[PDB]
C-alpha cells in the first residue's frame, strides 16, 4: 500500500499524526536542545504519509551545529538531525528523551542512543546505532536528503 511504501529521498518530514491533515516539520519550530519529535516521511506530491510502515518512523532533533560530531554534521541541516526511531535491539520505537544526555531512550530494554554523536549506543542492548537519515531544508521545511545511512531496525 502507498502508506507502507519506504521512505524516499525528497520526502517531506511530518510530525507523527493520527488522522487529519499532516503537519510538515519546519526548521523554525525546532528549538536547539529541545527533546526530539517522532516523524514520518510524506510523499511530496501525493501527500501520502508513509506511516503504515514502522521502519519509516523517525526521530528528529535540533542541536547547536557545533555540538554535533563532524560525521553527524555532514548529514545535518542547520543543526537538525534525524535518525530511524526503530530500536536495533528488538524493534521497539525509541520514544523517550534523556535530558541530561541529549539521548534517545528505548523503553523496552533501556537502549540509549547518543544523538549528537551519531546515536552511539551508550546504554542497553542495541547492537548498533540507529542509522542517521540525511536531511535538508527546503522553503523552511525538513526533507529527507538521502537514504538511511545503514539498515533499519532488527537485523541478523
Ligand atoms: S527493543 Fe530497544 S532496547 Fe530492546
Ligand atoms: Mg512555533
Ligand atoms: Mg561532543
Ligand atoms: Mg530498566
Amino acid at each position: 500500500t502507498p502508506e507502507k511504501e519506504p521512505l524516499k529521498p525528497g520526502d517531506i518530514l511530518v510530525y507523527a499524526q493520527g488522522g487529519g491533515e499532516p503537519k510538515p516539520i519546519r526548521l523554525e519550530e525546532l528549538k536547539p536542545g529541545d527533546p526530539f519529535v517522532l516523524a514520518y516521511p510524506m510523499d511530496p506530491k501525493t501527500k501520502v504519509v508513509k506511516s503504515g510502515e514502522a521502519k519509516n518512523t523517525l526521530l528528529v532533533a535540533r542541536f547547536d551545529p557545533e555540538e554535533l560530531a563532524p560525521e553527524v554534521a555532514q548529514h545535518a541541516a542547520e543543526g537538525v538531525v534525524a535518525y530511524s526511531a526503530v530500536c536495533t535491539h528488538l524493534g521497539c520505537i525509541v520514544s523517550q528523551w534523556v535530558a541530561d544526555e541529549e539521548a534517545a531512550l528505548c523503553p523496552c530494554h533501556g537502549g540509549v542512543y547518543d544523538l549528537r554523536h551519531g546515536a552511539q549506543v551508550i546504554a542497553g542492548p542495541p547492537p548498533r546505532p540507529v542509522p542517521q537519515l540525511p536531511v535538508r531544508v527546503e522553503d523552511g521545511v525538513l526533507v529527507a536528503a538521502g537514504e538511511f545511512l545503514g539498515p533499519v531496525g532488527v537485523q541478523a
